[PDB]
RNA sequence: CGCGGGUAAGACCGCGUGGAGGCCCGAACCCACUUAGGUUGAAGACUGAGGGGAUGAGCUGUGGGUAGGGGUGAAAGGCCAA
RNA sequence: ACAAACCAGUGAGAAGCGACUGUUUACUAAAAACACAGGUCCGUGCGAAGUCGCAAGACGAUGUAUACGGACUGACGCCUGC
RNA sequence: ACUAUAACCAUCCUAAGGUAGCGAAAUUCCUUGUCGGGUAAGUUCCGACCUGCACGAAUGGCGUAACGACUUCUCAACUGUC
RNA sequence: AUGGUUUGGCACCUCGAUGUCGGCUCGUCGCAUCCUGGGGCUGGAGCAGGUCCCAAGGGUUGGGCUGUUCGCCCAUUAAAGC
RNA sequence: CGGCCAACUACGUGCCAGCAGCCGCGGUAAUACGUAGGGUCCGAGCGUUGUCCGGAAUUACUGGGCGUAAAGAGCUCGUA
RNA sequence: GGGAGACUGGAAUUCCUGGUGUAGCGGUGGAAUGCGCAGAUAUCAGGAGGAACACCGGUGGCGAAGGCGGGUCUCUGGGCAGUAACUGACGCUGAGGAGCGAAAGCGUGGGGAGCGAACAGGAUUAGAUACCCUGGUAGUCCACGCCGUAAACGGUGGGUACUAGGUGUGGGUUUCCUUCCUUGGGAUCCGUGCCGUAGCUAACGCAUUAAGUACCCCGCCUGGGGAGUACGGCCGCAAGGCUAAAACUCAAAGGAAUUGACGGGGGCCCGCACAAGCGGCGGAGCAUGUGGAUUAAUUCGAUGCAACGCGAAGAACCUUACCUGGGUUUGACAUGCACAGGACGCCGGCAGAGAUGUCGGUUCCCUUGUGGCCUGUGUGCAGGUGGUGCAUGGCUGUCGUCAGCUCGUGUCGUGAGAUGUUGGGUUAAGUCCCGCAACGAGCGCAACCCUUGUCUCAUGUUGCCAGCACGUUAUGGUGGGGACUCGUGAGAGACUGCCGGGGUCAACUCGGAGGAAGGUGGGGAUGACGUCAAGUCAUCAUGCCCCUUAUGUCCAGGGCUUCACACAUGCUACAAUGGCCGGUACAAAGGGCUGCGAUGCCGUGAGGUGGAGCGAAUCCUUUCAAAGCCGGUCUCAGUUCGGAUCGGGGUCUGCAACUCGACCCCGUGAAGUCGGAGUCGCUAGUAAUCGCAGAUCAGCAACGCUGCGGUGAAUACGUUCCCG
RNA sequence: UCGAAGGUGGGAUCGGCGAUUGGGACGAAGUCGUAACAAGGUAGCCGUACCGGAAGGUGCGGCUGGAUCACCUCC
């Protein structure tokens, strides 16, 4: 480390001191110094109770840290500007060992700006405790086809629609498929030349609803996290669609 | 163990009965620490003064067992007929 | 001169070693050496492990892992690091 | 920040580099180490320092009441040891 | 240049045996003299020394520490000889 | 003779010499140092030191307190 | 869930055994030690063992306190309510004393699944005897005993009586709604919380569960350290516990609350702050400034933003304040008190580097009292870029053109202080609206000013020329003309003015029409209270101190330009988006009298001669530019790139270009191949790039500064990170 | 007989010195670190135990005299 002592007046030794003094920060800096200055001076006024005054500036990888001290002489000056200096590198550290406990921890506990935000449901929470079923539809159940399906879809703003087929028979349910287009779910999966002639781009799901309970829908429902599941009741032996209400109970559509 | 004091009861504290201990002093008995004598000796390991243990891991009597590259050894290369 | 003869503890302070009573080179060494009560480790599930025996057989033990054998250390106190 | 040492740092090597405790000691050659006590005079003795040639934790480390025909130093009495 | 008083060298001397240091007791000899005795020069004023010649008749202490010889120390003494 | 605490200016000096009961004054322009004027309090006295009481409700009987300033025993039973 | 004892239940962790089964498992912010490939992790079945008891489960119950919940049984303590049968003050407190007393720790004997001091490695770090990871001994567990400490806290000793209430919740008795189901409600006793009167307190706060009003008893305190320490004593196996000083030292240590500041606290916002981009710096040569070194001197000031192309808008001499040397002293320059005068003053010669000295010619007008000049003699005095920007004024920077900073009265608090200035919304804004113990005001914001973008009226010279004539190439050049520009006067025009929608029908906001311009249109001038004892005693002034035969003053020469290095700001490049040559088209602004200076002529070219015309909308700076466009050539090379350095020859200014000017000509032809860590500027006529002009200026170090125009991009998803 | 003084002996108690050695107070500027105060960058403190050049670290139990927890849609 090479440093460069623009001193003012008389001030012998100062120089030297100065010098070796600071050079033996390069250690404590974390990371390579570059150009680092020091600057002396002594106030003419003999009223002044501490005239020696130091600066010290140093460019750490970028950083700048500056520091001033005032002194009755210049060996003082020079140990407080060391000590001063000292600090403003250990609060400058920026390494991990430095900034490893303020980064946020756990998963719940404490809360920092940084902190992950909270994941968010849309619905209300209504924990498991009195979720209940209170929202029970059975808009449709005449035959219709994919189109007709589709646009009772759009007009109802409903993501996924359950009605019954026009060629099958069965029970179906569409749903936006994502970038794919569109997605049918039957009762019993079918191919698209039995399925009612279409237009739009949509492609079947290759598994058949199965059939299971209530309580065993809901724990698949929570356990699978899909925005509904459609089966066929075990008791009833029909279809059925269950979805996470605007209010954190189950939506069931029965026939 | 008993009596008394003490306490709610004790713990505990005094006074007695008791006779324990590889306990103390010290004869027989068993050892052998010091010194002097002896050193062609009274004696092929003793004597005179002192000395240690002396109810025990004690001493001793009679009978018996372990045998040589083996015995036995509170361990010294000790003893196994000077 | 009154424990008049014989008989019959010298005492105190400190340090080292071994806790202590004991045992040891019969015949130049009795000690700080051996042993000891206590501690730890290892082996042994039962004619055990170990030992004496070519084998039978025997001790271990007429015992059974709170028992037996081997090794080191040596009361007791504080400990026993890598 | 006088001088001194070095709380501290760097480096090589190892499996690890001796912690507690003690130290001119039954270990220390230099050595009659240095200081204090004891004596008129102390190479022995006691207390301490640590520079441990070559202490050190069950080949145990450091202490310890009681005990010792063990070793060393001092005192009082006592005496033909003188 | 002397000496064989110191450590040496050789190994002629003894392994069918010549005690190895100090201390005690008892000596004898040399002088390269510590005191006493006789002188010289003094950088000897006297005192007292310094130093050097002659001189071996006599004398040349008791203790502390250490096994000590050696050595240091304590009191003396005419001196505390080699 | 800065404020407590009556009584201010000039010169000399400059973190020196020094002052001081406390707070604190000496860093070329000090009403706090030294000297001069001026002033004030006392006056055959004036100050300093030493000791006791008061102010000190600062051992609180008159006349104090204990949540956070010092202060409720860790909690019960019970002898005088 | 008060305590003790005994028996016993399930989930889960660990380990073992046996199947299926592969190549990873485990761990972190990221990894590595570690486990596994000899069969791990995973999954199933079986077995062994230890500890703790999910849900119930809470500011809910019990207990004097510590503390106490898997289930069942046995033994046992306390409390509450009602009846009031019973005894009849037997009550309260309690020095010492005894007992209980979390966890950790100690002793003996067991047990040991998980966790885990100590101890090993792994990782982070400059160093990690730590935080994080992999293992892991005591211990945590049981039995019998020790110790006797805790933030053993409600930091609140025990008993009693009284002093507004409101509302949760636990337990028990009873009246009335009455279904009598129902926290129905009421009354009452005993607990346990929250809010709040009076009252108390320094305040925070307590407030029927007192920290209120009083009575009885006990414990404890007398400033902070030294110190709950030493000595002595008691207890303890030990760790240690209890009782418990002094010397010395400090002038404080403390409790509550207020205003700031700060935070690796939170929330809401801004800014080329970041993100997306474009061009750079840091690498090379040169210009400039600074540090350091050097020197006789390298004059002085300026040290992050906010010093470092700064004071310096012009250092050869002068400047100049520094050094060497030479002179000078009422002085280089002012003004006053005096004595003598007619000269001061000039002009030539000589000596000197010059200052200066000397020589030669010239000599006052008033008016009699003297005045103007200087001489010397003087005497007051001048003169200091000598010190102190921590004594100052004035001037300036910066936070920051950010939106904030205060005051009057009122109100609250003992007081510092608080409200207003906070809260919701909105804005570029403390801008505004709605609320509000506040009502208003001031400096800040905005507006009023300049420029710029559109139009109207006025306006024609030196400015335009559209329609008419003359023109000679040479063109508004010339007569003429206001028509279009332009020049400069006045005015209009943007005001959420209008419409639609959000909006508390409020501020304000989104979109649309119109217009040249739409929402402070673009850019300026303007910088609140103050901060940093910021800068400036060297623009100037100035209190105090200092020099005064000198730190004043005159002159010559030199220095400020020195250079083994370091930092900063810029310029030129490393080339083909280019170099060179030829042709050719478009600006704005500004300057000019002892200055701009043309035509012509002479030089290759700086330049020389010469002087037309101009105090300038006229003449000159050329009619003005360069990038640009067209044509030719070069062909990816240390080159036809780059220009440094050096040799020679000249021009101009200046008294004088050696130290130390610029430019011109010939030759010479270095580093340099797009530049590490890091870092800077910029949101549109902007960055980038090209040229022109001005100040200072005899000449220039100008590549610097201040302006003018030419051509003219990319990107912005969005505030997580960095700075303010 | 009692009896002052004196002699002998073993203890008590109060002080002084003491080679070496422990801690305390203060000292602008020395060396090594960042422990605490903003969540002080691992929350702090109390009792206890072990470890470490040093502040300190960790294990068990306890206390708040510890900071923050945006947004949060149903109603």
């Amino acid at each position: 480390m090479d440093v460069d002592v623009s001193t003012d007046g008389e001030l012998p030794g100062a120089a030297e001191y100065a010098r070796e003094k600071i050079g033996r920060l390069s250690r404590r800096a974390h990371r390579p110094v570059l150009h680092a200055r020091v600057r002396l001076t002594r106030h003419g006024d003999p009223a002044v109770e501490r005239p020696v005054i130091a600066q010290a500036n140093l460019d750490v990888n970028g950083r700048q840290v500056r520091a001033q001290v005032e002194g009755v002489n210049a060996r003082e000056a020079v140990d407080r500007l060391e000590a001063r200096l000292r600090s403003r590198l250990e609060r400058i550290a920026e390494h991990w060992e430095a900034r490893r406990g303020g980064v946020p921890a756990e998963a719940g506990r404490e809360w920092r700006h940084e902190s992950e935000p909270a994941r968010r449901p849309g619905y209300f929470p209504r924990p498991p405790e009195e979720r209940r079923i209170i929202r029970r539809k059975s808009f449709s159940m005449v035959p219709c086809t994919v189109d007709e399906a589709a646009l009772e879809m759009e007009m109802l703003d409903y993501d996924f629609h359950l009605f019954t087929e026009k060629g099958t028979g069965f029970a179906a349910v569409l749903y936006k498929g994502g970038p794919t287009g569109y997605r049918l779910v039957l009762v019993i999966p079918v191919p698209a030349d039995e399925l009612s002639p279409f237009e739009k781009p949509i492609t079947i799901s290759t598994h058949p609803a199965p059939c299971l309970t209530q309580r065993d829908a809901v724990e698949r429902l929570g356990l699978l996290g899909l925005p509904f599941l459609f089966y066929i009741d075990a008791a009833e032996g029909r279809a059925s669609v269950i979805y996470r209400r605007y209010d954190g109970h189950y939506g069931l559509i029965t026939p």
